[PDB]
């Protein structure tokens, strides 16, 4: 089997991407944030504290003839950005772009933190990291991909995120028309439960490539590119007026600037992030100070190849017995 679904930026800055997901019978379609950095499929629901729901579409398990309460099961998750949610668990039928999993753990939120409430466009998350990170207790549950894998034509999914435009998540096949050149594959460590890999280096604009190993995670659920302070300083030094602002919480730059590109290495291959991808717009409405899309990972504890990086590539998440990651230009 295969599946193919369009993923759409939630706003004009590509702050996140949503993908429609069918849950239950009859189908209830919710727009989920596909997140290769976590492993829980959770949704706003009829069980969510009312004051914590503001415009989201909710899953109502009582209206699904295939929903079953998973007895005794609860979940609770805290993300790297300080947001959180928790609740109970149902199993139900879940379909993405024509690919159907029966008996999928659907984690129903009773509580969500303010940043989830405040974002009316995201109805929940669909985790695509390794199932070892799943938070369901006392019986850990499998991700959508893990449940689908055996039935897929090939045990892979691909992320093709657009810049200020829709893109695609495919399951079970590689669309050879969706990229240019070849896909370069690189090793993955699953020891932390993430799609963790090692970039071979970087370049700033038209500058020379610096060969240096940068370990980090391929994370569709993180907006920006978080890299070591040395690398980030080298980038922003090429933008006149750019500075790190502790009050704002990262590098800012004059909105009048033309940003240089940023290149990262995948083996001997190179992915080029155009400068415009690195502009996240005014820090507050009306400001002429703009927020940078490349930020320091210092004190995150990990480097994160988030949407800023991933959207410059066609990315293969190969979930074979020994997983790997593939990157192509597009």
């Amino acid at each position: 089997s295969t599946g193919s679904a369009t993923t759409t930026p939630i706003d004009s800055l590509d702050d996140a991407y949503i993908t429609p997901v069918q849950i239950g019978t009859p189908a209830q379609t919710l727009n989920l944030d596909f997140d290769t950095g976590s492993s829980d499929l959770w949704v706003f629901s009829s069980e969510t504290t009312a004051s914590e729901v503001d415009g989201q579409t909710i899953y109502t398990p009582s209206k699904s003839t295939t929903a079953k309460l998973l007895s005794g099961a609860t979940w609770s998750i805290s993300y790297g950005d300080g947001s959180s949610s928790s609740g109970d668990v149902y199993t139900d039928t879940v379909s993405v772009g024509g690919l159907t999993v029966t008996g999928q753990a659907v984690e129903s939120a009773k509580k969500v933190s303010s940043s989830f409430t405040e974002d009316s466009t995201i109805d929940g998350l669909l985790g695509l990291a390794f199932s070892t990170l799943n938070t369901v207790s006392p019986t850990q549950q499998k991700t959508f991909f893990d449940n689908a894998k055996a039935s897929l034509d090939s045990p892979v999914f691909t992320a093709d995120l657009g810049y200020h435009a829709p893109g695609t998540y495919n399951f079970g096949f590689i669309d050879t028309t969706a990229y240019t050149g070849s896909i370069t594959y690189t090793a993955v460590s699953t020891k932390q439960g993430f799609w963790e890999w090692t970039s071979t280096g970087y370049a700033v604009g038209s500058g020379t490539f610096k060969s240096t190993s940068i370990d980090g995670i391929a994370d569709t659920g993180t907006t920006l590119l978080y890299l070591p302070a040395t690398v980030v300083s080298a980038y922003w030094a090429q933008v006149s007026g750019a500075k790190s602002s502790s009050s704002v919480g990262g590098y800012v730059f004059p909105c009048s600037a033309t940003l240089p590109s940023f290149t990262f290495g995948v083996g001997s291959a190179r992915i080029v992030i155009p400068g415009d991808y690195i502009d996240f717009g005014p820090i507050s409405t009306g400001s002429s100070s703009c927020f940078g899309g490349i930020q320091s990972s210092a004190g995150i504890g990990i480097n994160i190849f988030g949407d800023v990086a991933l959207k410059a590539a066609f990315v293969v998440f190969n979930g074979a017995t020994t997983p790997t990651l593939g990157f192509a230009s597009k």
